């Protein structure tokens, strides 16, 4: 369960920066 | 708009609360 964590944590970090890039 | 990108946020730090948790 490496992986796992790593896809989900990547695609937090992504969402998260659409939210910012949104900010503008 | 703001509040899009604000529920964006709101989205990437509970899907990102659950990959930390998975690992």
């Amino acid at each position: 369960s490496w992986e796992a964590g790593v896809i989900l944590i990547a695609l937090g970090v992504f969402v998260l920066y659409l939210g910012v890039k949104l900010l503008k």
